[PDB]
This record gives C-alpha cells, sequence and structure tokens, in this order.
C-alpha cells in the first residue's frame, strides 16, 4: 500500500528533523560556554592589570615586570579562545541555514501528498463505478438487461406453440366472418331497424 | 482545472445513475408478469386432446 508508505515516510522526516533541531541546541550551547571562558580569563588579566597598572604606581617597574610576565600566560589563553570562538560562528551559521531551507520543503511535499491521495480517491473510487455499470454487453448495459431479454423472450415464445395463435385463414375467416358480422348481421340491423 | 473536471464527472455519473434505477424496476416488472401469469398457461393448458389440463 505504497499511499501509507507516504505517512510513515514523512513520519520518519519528522521523527528526526526535530532530533537535528536538539543537536543544534548543543553546539549553540557550547558557544555560549566558550564566550563565558573568554571574559572570565580576560578578567584575570583585567584583576592583574590594575594591579599592573598600581604595579607601575610610585614607580615599582620592578614589581610590575612580574605581574606582567604573569599576564602574558593568560593572554596567549584569550587569543587561542578568541580565535576558536570565531570559527564556531560559521558553524552555527551554516547549521541553521539547512534547518531553514530543509523545514520549508517537509510542508512542501505534504501539500502535494493529500493532493495526489485525493486524485487517486477519485480517480479509483469514482472509476469503478463504470466497470459495475459498462460492463460487457451488446451495448454495454451492465450486461445483464441484456440476458434478462432473452429470458422474457424466451417465455413469450416458449408457449405462444402451446396455445397457438388463429392461422391466417381462420384469422380471414374470423376476420372475414368479424367482418363480415360486423358488416353482415350490422348489416342486418342496418336493414332492421334502419 | 481538477477541481472542474472532477465535478463534471460527478454530475454526469449522478444522472445515469438514476437513469439506470428506473429500466431497473420496469424490466423487473416485465419479468413478474412474463414468468407469474405465463405459468397459470402451463396449468390450465396440460397435455391433453384439447389441452383441457389433461384432467377433464
Amino acid at each position: 500500500a505504497p499511499e501509507d508508505l507516504l505517512e510513515r515516510l514523512l513520519g520518519e522526516m519528522e521523527l528526526e528533523l526535530i532530533e537535528l533541531r536538539r543537536a543544534l541546541a548543543q553546539t549553540i550551547a557550547t558557544f555560549k560556554s566558550t564566550e563565558r571562558q573568554r571574559d572570565a580569563q580576560q578578567l584575570i588579566a583585567q584583576r592583574w592589570y590594575e594591579k599592573a597598572q598600581a604595579a607601575l604606581d610610585r614607580g615599582n617597574e620592578q614589581l610590575a615586570r612580574e605581574a606582567l610576565g604573569q599576564r602574558q600566560s593568560y593572554q596567549s589563553h584569550t587569543e587561542a579562545l578568541g580565535k576558536s570562538l570565531g570559527e564556531q560562528r560559521a558553524l552555527v551559521e551554516q547549521v541553521r541555514g539547512q534547518l531553514q531551507k530543509l523545514e520549508r520543503k517537509y510542508l512542501e511535499l505534504k501539500s502535494q501528498k493529500n493532493l495526489y491521495l485525493a486524485r487517486l480517491k477519485s480517480a479509483i473510487a469514482a472509476q469503478k463505478i463504470e466497470e459495475i455499470a459498462g460492463n460487457l454487453d451488446n451495448a454495454s448495459a451492465s450486461s445483464l438487461f441484456e440476458r434478462i431479454e432473452t429470458k422474457i423472450l424466451e417465455l413469450e415464445a416458449e408457449r405462444e406453440l402451446l396455445n397457438p395463435p388463429p392461422s391466417p385463414l381462420d384469422k380471414k375467416f374470423e376476420q372475414w366472418e368479424e367482418q363480415q358480422a360486423v358488416e353482415a348481421t350490422l348489416a342486418a340491423m342496418k336493414a332492421r331497424r334502419s
């Protein structure tokens, strides 16, 4: 039953299409999580930047050497995460485009599904009646009206011999006698009480 | 086009259905008459010298 498959196939398309939506959730979550680390490490440098800002305060340049030398151990992480953050931006944008385009197509197919199903129902249901009406017959009259007439013709003729009709002679006499009677007794009545 | 095309089939087919039904009763009525009214003659005009039911 191919028509049922349409429901089955499009069901699967919805079973996993939503799962794609779930997968997108994890990817976007990691983007937020990675962003949370960048500012945190930036803040640590910012905190050391405040001490570094006060490290040289009063002219204590010697101390700032260790502070600034320490911060670079954090800046390298910032750049590494900053660059990696840009890479993840493409994936979230690229993947979303697929979902948007695919989502539009799913409903588009569904619209045609009912339409073709409706045409199938009409051309299969409304079709079957004609094989019931126009059955094989001399005039395609269901093939039963023809056979029925044979039965009627048989019976009406199956017994006409059983009660033979008047022969053309005795019918001629019966008619002539009737004609005579209806014109001779009539003639008798015509002259009897003219 | 499809809605217009399909409707034409329904209209034409709908007319034909009742048309067949009218003949159905008519042929049935003729069958009943020619089968019921026929059977009496095989009861009256049975095989006889004068077809007088064969019992007289």
